[PDB]
RNA sequence: AAUGGGUAAUUAUAGCGAGCUAGAAAGCGUUUCCG
């Protein structure tokens, strides 16, 4: 198998720098079970299938196929989202409960089922004790993120 | 009958509990001493 690390920079960087960092990520991509991707980060070290099958074509797939088509949730949603996410604690599973129960209510009542769907997946995906769920979905959320910003 | 007195409830009830934009952007990634 293969393992890797995948950088992220903005324009006009070195290439010594760049390699370097990404080397970097790499080599903790080697220490997870070498067969792991490092997207960006130190962290987010995931095994390569999971971030394969669980990532792309699992959870972003459904975070895109969600905010495509809906107008009234947009960039807001998705930035206090990755908050909890990156926070966690376990009042933050009620916060995060509360706060989908409580954004059930204001949509238009023909996209209450398809937000209903989303707060299920979103809030099993939270809950999960396993921490595999959560970290990729936090991914998940920063790549659709990145995809979907203007100038 | 006259006289002297007031007494018992309820003290807020039902909701909303934040929403959408923006989530960093331009520059500089080496220069000099040195052959």
């Amino acid at each position: 198998t293969l393992s890797a690390g995948i950088g992220l920079f903005a324009d006009k960087t070195p290439i010594s720098l760049m390699a370097h960092q990404t080397g970097e990520l790499e080599e903790a991509a080697k220490g997870n079970e070498k067969d792991s991707i490092s997207l960006f980060s130190s962290d987010y070290t995931f095994k390569f299938d999971r971030f394969i099958t669980n990532v792309y074509d699992d959870k972003l797939e459904q975070i895109r196929y969600f905010f495509n088509h809906q107008d009234e949730r947009g960039k807001n949603f998705i930035y206090k989202l990755i908050e909890l996410l990156r926070n966690h604690d376990r009042m933050n599973m009620a916060r995060l409960a509360y706060y989908l129960t409580r954004l059930e209510e204001l949509t238009r009542e023909t996209d209450r089922d398809k937000f209903k769907t989303f707060k299920n997946l979103f809030y099993s995906w939270y809950t999960n004790k396993n921490d595999k769920d959560r970290k990729e979905a936090e991914l998940a959320l920063l790549l659709y993120i990145y995809e979907i910003r203007k100038d």
